[PDB]
Formats: structure tokens, sequence, C-alpha cells
């Protein structure tokens, strides 16, 4: 048995898994889980259990849970780069693929793979060269992706035929080579848009994934590296219920490659309603600091924030959540920022609104969740290391969740699951439906 | 009232739609209409009716309904071309939009409409110019239109700020821009790859869509416009449980603009369990042909059958479906075959096998529904006027889904549909769940 090879270690896990799943629906696949009503169908499917995803579940009292593990736990137990405080982004997804804990070893042999995959085809970087300023960085990641899928190995074994007992192992190929390929994508568009169309340089095959991409964005600061881990960590995925996830989750269930189902994910992603809380945080507390200054008193702000409240505005980033404390994901980074940027002024005002917006909202009676999520930290630590373009964070976003929705794709085919196609109806159908 | 401008037109059915729901909500928003079970789950949503889609409807016994009218119907009731017999598609996209079968004069206002937005921006053009001969021409599509989204009306407004009442008419916008440009992408694409990068030229403004169409693919053949007619209006929309069409509402309800909801959408549509049974029928029927001659008798292909199926292999473009009889859509094209291109061998081996195939699957008794699809017949037809390269087929199938899916994503938007948003599980939260 191979220690490090993780596509053996993967190849062992899923006939159990597989004989584990036959069963149970042997024994309860015709158990109801939930009834459909009418509102649900109008309403996108809310509070509707509609589908198998497995590497993540929201846990109401800790938060989100990677293969049962919790973020603090994560935190823990996830190697770390030498000399780092910061779980590795390639444990994570290590975690997810195989359920277990990877040693120090796995990791780095998965760092090494990622590295040696993280050739661009030539089509790809003429391609992303001679896009326009106009054409938004999500737009040009989902365009570059599409197009990597030339390399894809699935489309072309699929078209030869290939036993469905092997699908996942080509799955498998095709996400390591995305995972690999994406940070060279995405620092390619940074600095196509943002730093005069300079190189992106070279892959380094001795670093982790987070440091080749911060390399390759241009930034040389070794915390920015450590929050780029952090980041890429903890955003790596939320569930299969959110669009990028279910789009990916949907697309990839017709046996569209990896890179048309992260590709559809990432037009998923880019939409408003699913990809900006970050910026519009950052949006928020920009506008605040320019209108009290960068010294208001906790006084002044409790007064700002009832007064903002009063008068029908929300404080982004608080106020909605099914959780009934923090989000594990904000103090993961207010944390980095207390022990990196304390004296930072707009870290200080975050941390003053920590403090102040929970108990304004208690008050006022108007939120059922008072406490913050992720989306209210991310924003001030990319700005302190000088990602101040905010359009791009969503890019970051999206890197981030590849680990996550990836690690399910392939234990979507491992497991056969068959074409996503719920019924629809319309208004006309319903109604007569009803009345019978 | 406009009796020509669409958008005026359905300004005016909004308002009255959304009464209708509102109240049928308030009535029967509790109203179960079906269970959700483990099996449901694991099986990609199969018979959990999820969504409201208001376009197309499919009738168990008379197959796919365009707003209450079958395939028959429309082609007796939508305009036609002047000297042609086939329904022009944007008379099946007026009538997917109002609900009402269009009059000439909107037909010919609805073509103009589509001339006149037919312009590729030059980022477009270049990437498309500059993208290989190995990247398949479906990819190509996709992501051009997502390439496209700098043009997006909807993504603009929405960053300023606009009411949600307002939403639809951007999307309308947006939508209509799609359509118009869509030929163009495509017949790039296709002069690109198999044209030797030739021009697609000029759109006549008084030309109808398809023939604006067939003429930058480089075609002739008045017959093979007609065919290009009846194509892209039967394909237009099949409900939105599929693929193609779910992706887009799901895409579409994160406020994504339509660019990235078709865009994903083509993604979802490359994937050989949506997109490939047009290409898969037609290899299968070549290999047949070059196997047992031309002109073979009944008798033997009857046999040729009876021993595929029971050496364990299925007949391409029969045996699967929810519907009782053949497809509409099968039919359509075999009258269209039996008009203008009877004597041609492969399509009287197609008809051949319409005689035979079905009667063998009934007397078989296991595949539930024996009768064929419309990707049974769509291949022949295309290969007859010399468009045979197969690759390409899903680009067309794309071109006429887009009539569908956008006229459908307009009415989301204006009805308020929200994010779709089901709720997974794990198989492991499945089993706490079920114990409980
Ligand atoms: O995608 C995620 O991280 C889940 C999500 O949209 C949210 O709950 O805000
Ligand atoms: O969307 C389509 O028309 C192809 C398909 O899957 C169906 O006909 O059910």
């Amino acid at each position: 048995a191979s220690s490090t090879n993780l596509k053996d270690i993967l190849a062992d896990l899923i006939p159990k898994e597989q004989a584990r799943i036959k069963t149970f629906r042997q024994q309860h696949g015709k158990t109801v889980v939930g009834q459909i009503t009418v509102d649900m169908m109008y309403g996108g499917m809310r509070g509707m259990k509609g589908l198998v995803y497995e590497t993540s579940v929201l846990d109401p009292d800790e938060g989100i849970r990677f293969r049962g593990f919790s973020i603090p736990e994560c935190q823990k137990l996830l190697p770390k780069a030498k000399g780092g405080e910061e779980p590795l982004p390639e444990g994570l997804f290590w975690l997810l693929v195989t359920g277990h804990i990877p040693t120090e070893e796995q990791v780095s042999w998965l760092s090494k793979e990622w590295a040696k995959r993280a050739a661009l085809p030539s089509h790809v970087v003429t391609m992303l060269d001679n896009f326009p300023t106009n054409l938004h960085p999500m737009s040009q990641l989902s365009a570059a992706v599409t197009a990597l899928n030339s390399e894809s190995n699935f489309a072309r074994a699929y078209a030869q035929g290939i036993s469905r007992t092997k699908y996942w192992e080509l799955i498998y190929e095709d996400s390591m080579d995305l995972i690999a390929k994406l940070p060279c994508v995405a620092a390619k568009i940074y600095r196509n848009l943002y730093r005069e169309g300079s190189g992106i340089g070279a892959i380094d095959s001795n670093l982790d994934w987070s440091h080749n991409f911060t390399n390759m964005l241009g930034y040389t600061d070794h915390q920015f590296t450590e929050l780029t881990r952090l980041y890429l960590t903890i955003h790596s995925d939320h569930e299969g219920g959110n669009v990028s996830a279910h789009t990916s989750h949907l697309v990839g269930s017709a046996l569209s490659d990896p890179y048309l189902s992260f590709a559809a994910a990432m037009n998923g992603l880019a939409g408003p309603l699913h990809g900006l809380a970050n910026q519009e945080v950052l949006v928020w507390l920009t506008q605040l600091q320019k209108e009290v200054g960068k010294d208001v008193s906790d006084e002044k702000l409790r007064d700002y924030i009832w007064n903002t409240l009063n008068s029908g505005r929300v404080v982004p980033g608080y106020g909605h959540g099914v959780l009934r404390k923090t989000d594990p994901r904000y103090t993961c980074q207010r944390e980095f920022a207390l022990k990196h940027l304390p004296n930072d002024p707009m870290f200080k005002l975050v941390a003053q609104l920590y403090k102040i917006v929970p108990n304004v909202l208690l008050e006022q009676g108007k939120a059922k969740n008072p406490w913050p999520n992720v989306d209210a930290h991310s924003g001030v630590l990319l700005q302190y290391y000088g990602m101040t373009e905010m359009n791009y964070y969503t890019v970051l976003f999206g890197v981030s969740r590849a680990l996550g929705v990836l690690a399910q794709l392939i234990w979507s085919r491992a497991l056969g699951f068959p074409l996503e196609r719920p019924k629809s109806m319309s208004t006309e159908g319903l109604m007569k439906f009803v009345d019978s």
C-alpha cells in the first residue's frame, strides 16, 4: 500500500463507501426525509433536501465541518508550512478527498504534485494576454478554465468508451491538473489587469501551492503567504447547496469534465447574490472610515451604528446566518490580525465593530443572528497586504472553492451519481395539479 | 398599446402573472405536491418537483408543448419565411415570451431587432480567431459567450443599485442581444475550424435569423435554411429539468447576467449525457450501414437488432425517455426528410429502423419506452446537406436552446424568483437523520 499516492489511497477507500451506500439505500432508500410544497418550488428549493454532497456539512453549533472536522480542529491538526502557523490548503484537500488528516509526508507529496502539473498551454496564455482590461476578472477566469478543457483526459477517455468503473480516476487526474493550473491562470489575470501585463514567472517545485501563488501574484511578504494559506483553506467548501458547488455538481452530473464543470461554477460564483459580500464589507468600512476618521471612540461608533440600523440600513457582514455564535472563519482571521497587524487602523475599526454591532443588533431586536461571518473580516486583511483590487476578490474565493467542489466531484463519479434532473412545472401546471 | 414592440407587450403581461402567482401562493403555498426520499437525493432529484419553469411543459401523451401549443400546432400557426414552409424561430421565441402566437408583423419586427443587435465586440472576434483547432467547438462557444458579458447592461445596472422591479427589462435587453450575436459566434467557430478561417461576412437586415445564420456558415441551399429554421424551432425548450435549462436557471438565480448564465448552460450541454446523442446515433448508423450494406432487408435488419440487444447493447436514439410514444421532434424531421431527401440512403436506414426497432423493443418487454427521440433523426439530415463535422452538432442545439432558456430567464427575474438553494446532506448526515 502506497503511503503518499493519493490515487492509490482513494482506490482503496472507494469500494467500502460504495458498499456502505448500497446497504443504506436497500434499508432506507424509500424513507421520506421531507415534503415538497408549492412555496418551495417558487422559492428556489429553500429548505428542500435535494442532494448528497459528502465533503462538508454545516454544524449549527460549530459552523462548517470538513469531513467531520471543525475549523479550529483543522487549524490544529492540518500540516503547516515550515516556520508557518496556518493550515496548508493541500492538507485540506487531502482531508476532503480521503476523510483523513494527512501526514506531513502526504502534504509534501501533494505540494510536489500540484507544482509538477502547473503548466498552462500556450493557447490559454495567448487568450489571457489578449483580454482587455474591461473584461471582468471572473469572466477571464471562467473563459480560461473552459479553454483549458482541451487538456481533459476525461473528455478524451469518455470518447474512447472507457468503463464506468474508471471515471473517477480520470476525473481525479483532471481535477489535480486544474487545481495545479488555477494559481497560474489567476495570477496571469491579476498581472494583466493590475501589473501592466508583467510575467508571472516560474513555479518552484519545492514550494507549496499558496506560495507559488503569491510569488506569481508578485507578492514577497511571508505573512501574506500565510494569510493566503488560511484564506484558501477556510473558503474551500461549504456544503453542496451554494450556487458554485451546486452548479459544479449539476454540470458534472452530465459527465462534463472538471474544467467545464468548474468554469460553469465560476459563472455562478460571479453572481452578485453569491460572490460579493467580501467586497461589500470593504466598501462599507472604507466609507465609514472616510466619514468619521481613523480614530473614532467606541461611544461615537456605537451612535453611528445605532443610527444606521434605525434608519433601515444594515451593517454588512453581520445579521444573517444559521449560527448561534461567531463564524469560526471570522475568528481565524481576527486571530491572524491580532498577531500580525494589531496597529492597523482599519483592523482596529473592524475590531471595534465586533464589540459593538452584535449588542446593538440584539437590542434593536431585528436580527436572529447578531454575529458576523467570514466576509466581515477578509477584506481588511487583503487590503493591508496591498491586495486592494476588490473586483479580484472573487477570483481568490474561486481558487479556494475549487478544492471543495473538485474533491466532491471525484466522489460523485466514484459513487456513480446520476444526472441531476428535477421535474419542473409551469404555474398553470401547478394550479391544475393542486386542484387534483 | 404598441402592437410590435415585444418589450411593451411584455410590460403589460408581467403584473397580471405576478398577481396570479401572489394569489396562488396565498391560497396554496403550503400545499404538499410530493415527498423527498433518500433515493431521490442519491438519484439526482429524479421525480422531485423542484422548480417553476413557465415556457414549456412535457405532455406525457403528446410530447413537449410550448405555452400550451404542441409542435404540430406550432408548425401550422407560426409564421414562415416568404416562400418557406418551416416555422421561424423568431415566432417561437415570441410565443414562449408572451404566451401568444405572433402575427406576421410581430415576427418581421423581431427579425429586424435581432439583425440590428448582431455585432461582436473586437475582443471576442480576436479570441475566437486565436483558438486552436483542438479546442472543441462547444468550449469555444461557452468561452466566447462568457467573454461577451462585458456587453451586459444588466451587470452594469445591478452595480448602480437598480430597483428589483426593473430587472427583467435589462435581462430582456441582454437576452435579445445575446440571441442576435449567437449565430455570429457560432458561424465564426464553424468557419475558423472547418473553412480555413474565412470570414462570416455580413448580416442582411432584411433576412430572418436562421438565414443570416446559414449565410454566415457559408451554406446556400434554401432547403438547408429551411432545415435550420425547423431545427432551431423544435430544440428551443424542453422544460426546466434538463441540464442546460436548469444550469441557466440556477446561475441566473444568483443574478449572473444572461451571458454568464447561458455560457454555464453550454458547459452543461457539452456533457456527454446531455448533448452527444446526435453524434452517437450518426456514428452507429454509419457503422451499421458499412456492416450490412445499403438496401438491407427488413428481416436481416430485425436479426441485427435482436442480436445487438441480446448481446447487452442498446440501439442509440431508442429505448430511453419518459414519453410513451414517438417524440414529435423526431416526427418533424421524418416529415422533412420524406419531403426533401426521400431517397438518401442513410435516411432510408433511419426510416427502416423506425419500422423495426420499436417493435423489437416492445417484444423484448424490458425497456419501458421503445420509441425514438429527436437525436435519432438529426444527424442524417445535417450530413445530407454537407454539415458533416459532428463535433459541431451540439453548437446548433445550443443556439436553438438559447431561445427557451432566455425566454424563461426574463420571466424568472420578472416574477422575482430567488436564489436556487437546496439543502445538501452527506451520507453520514443522512444516516443520522433517518435514525431520528
Ligand atoms: O459559499 C459559501 O461559502 C456558502 C455561502 O454562500 C454562504 O453561506 O454565505
Ligand atoms: O433538453 C433536451 O431537449 C434533451 C433532453 O435531455 C430531453 O429532451 O429530455
